[PDB]
């Protein structure tokens, strides 16, 4: 839809969002995440680390939402989906680290020392979060 | 705690945040809200409206969290609480509308036309949401 494309435009137009996961007690857990939006596949990809609260929540209940703010700093879009998570990075060139490399390119371009990047992924036990967008809602720029 | 004050400072330093309510199916519901923060009684105040999803959710389950961004746009603080809601504004002079007028003053001072403001609150079925902060976390700048 034109709408909603106005919401996706808010998502494709930014890189920082509020990730919302579900605590064991059922209430939301919120944090900021950097992301890359794949408009062709309608995916949102995030790099997260195994021992963080957001990761543990998602392994337990894969349902995730991301709110992205528009340029006006008023309006917003929220993407919902069911997260898919890679295993944590365990070797400097396993498929997980390879995917995180591709993610960092999409977000930040060419890395200074890729080999250190590779080692940090293993060390910090990084995970690729892939979130297929199954529903969008929000208040697109242009209305009340 | 030391950590605490740095987070609470983030909340004092802003007036828009992301409000998270809980949907019927257990999923968080997210939206931007404008708020006033009382650093004394440690509570957040928000003007919402009865017809909205966020309000329906909170009347079913009063747990709320609000995330607030630091100036660097990356650091942030989250406050959790159990929401307190007034009845919806029903008459231009009732207690709810008065509370919201006090809130509007705390946020943006004096309003152009209080009489149209009063009316708009009733037409909106506006609600005053009070969130005593029961817990804070996040990543201070
Ligand atoms: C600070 C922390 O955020 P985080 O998602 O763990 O990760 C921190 C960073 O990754 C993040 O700030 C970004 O900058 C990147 C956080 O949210 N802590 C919460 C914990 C919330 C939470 O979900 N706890 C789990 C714990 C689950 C368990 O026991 O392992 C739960 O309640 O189910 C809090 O202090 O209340
Ligand atoms: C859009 C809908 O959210 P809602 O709770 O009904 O709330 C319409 C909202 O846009 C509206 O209530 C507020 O977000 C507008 N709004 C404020 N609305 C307020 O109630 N209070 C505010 O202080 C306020 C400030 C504000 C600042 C920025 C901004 O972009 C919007 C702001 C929604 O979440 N739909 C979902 C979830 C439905 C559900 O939870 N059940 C869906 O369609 O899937
Ligand atoms: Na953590």
């Amino acid at each position: 839809q034109v709408f909603d494309d106005k919401l996706l435009a808010v998502i494709s137009g930014n890189s920082i969002g509020v990730l919302a996961t579900i605590k064991h007690d059922g209430r939301p857990q919120l944090s900021n995440v950097q992301y890359h939006f794949d408009p062709r596949k309608l995916l949102i990809q995030v790099s997260i680390a195994e021992p963080r609260a957001k990761t543990r929540n998602l392994r337990r209940d894969p349902r995730a939402s991301i709110l992205v703010d528009a340029d006006d700093g008023w309006s917003y879009a929220v993407a919902e989906g069911t997260a898919q998570l890679t295993p944590p990075a365990a070797a400097p060139d396993d498929d997980t680290v390879e995917a995180l490399i591709a993610l960092y390119r999409n977000i930040a371009g060419e890395h200074s020392d890729w080999d250190d990047y590779r080692q940090a992924m293993v060390t910090d036990r990084r995970v690729l979060l892939t979130l297929p967008i199954s529903h969008v809602y929000g208040l697109p720029p242009g209305m009340r």
